[PDB]
């Protein structure tokens, strides 16, 4: 829970901090950026041509929301998959800005449905994802289900067709995170099972923002240590675009500043790139402001006492 930065990295964090802090001091500039992103949005009819597999009659019931689907160009494919007519379909998108051993790639995905939980765990195994970031409750206070329980094993070991799941431990933090060390494998015990750290945050409301940036920044602080080469970080909420896109923007921006990518200072450009990779990433102007506040707060931590 402390980073040793090089002189280069500290200079880049100071340079970024002055820019992002100047943006928060001129909030009209941030509002203007988000209004511009919304003016340049993709319209739903475009999905009929760029997201054909998601919109297939065989796959429509595998989508939590009819207008939040991955593009064909970067959807995550199950390979092998039990049904060739499905073309390996899971509602999941590769989010990748850079080809650097220092910059994580993400899988942005929807909160799993009861009938897509085997698909989800098959994706985790096939992509060897070391981390799951979960940014939703299962059910909201209006009593709407937002995500299925694909991970609790209080009754006994969970099974998903050919896949078994077991919890090694559960640990909480002071900032309300729930840390679950999970073990997943196929029932044919060819090799040792796979370890996945599951991080759940229940205090980020749907289409809203946390009251402060501390819990979200603790997720990033715990993941600084995880080598990007271990595999994609799964990030999901309910649709996998609003809270998911906001978290990805904070994580990706900080990593790219630390890696020396000047373009990370243009958060609007990052969000536009994310939107070319999954429709609607970062849903609200409050979420866009929260990105700026979290990035400033984290850059203040990274440069403290320098």
């Amino acid at each position: 829970s402390k980073l040793s930065l090089s002189s280069d990295q500290l200079n880049h964090c100071h340079q970024a901090l002055g820019v992002f802090r100047g943006k928060i001091q001129n909030p009209d500039s941030i509002a203007h950026e988000f209004t511009g992103l919304q003016a340049n949005r993709m319209w739903p009819s475009e999905l009929l041509l760029n997201s054909t597999v998601a919109m297939n009659s065989v796959n429509v019931e595998k989508n939590r929301y009819s207008d939040v689907v991955p593009f064909d160009k970067n959807r995550i494919v199950l390979n092998p998959c039990k049904d060739s007519s499905a073309k390996g379909y899971v509602n999941a998108s590769l989010i990748k800005t850079s080809e650097s051993e220092s910059i994580s790639q993400f899988i942005a995905t929807q909160g799993p449905l009861p009938h897509t939980m085997e698909d989800f765990w098959e994706m985790v195994i096939q992509q060897h994802c070391p981390i799951i970031v979960m940014l939703t409750r299962l059910v909201d206070n209006n009593r709407t289900v937002k995500c299925g329980d694909y991970f609790q094993d209080e009754d006994g070991p969970r099974e998903f067709g050919n896949i078994s799941l077991t919890t090694k431990w559960i640990k909480t933090t002071d900032t309300s995170l729930m840390l679950r060390n999970l073990e997943v494998n196929y029932k044919e015990t060819e090799d040792q099972p796979m370890s996945v750290l599951h991080i759940q945050y229940p205090e980020w409301p749907d289409h809203g923002v946390p009251k402060d940036t501390v819990a979200v920044r603790e997720i990033l602080k715990r993941l600084y240590q995880v080598p990007p080469s271990l595999g994609p970080i799964i990030v999901h909420c309910s649709a996998g675009i609003g809270r998911t896109g906001t978290y990805c923007a904070i994580h990706n921006t900080i990593q790219r500043i630390l890696a020396g990518d000047m373009s990370a200072l243009d958060l609007a450009k990052t969000v536009a790139l994310f939107r070319k990779q999954r429709i609607g990433m970062v849903q609200t102007m409050d979420q866009y402001f929260f990105c700026y506040n979290a990035i400033v707060d984290e850059l203040e931590d990274l440069t403290a006492g320098t």
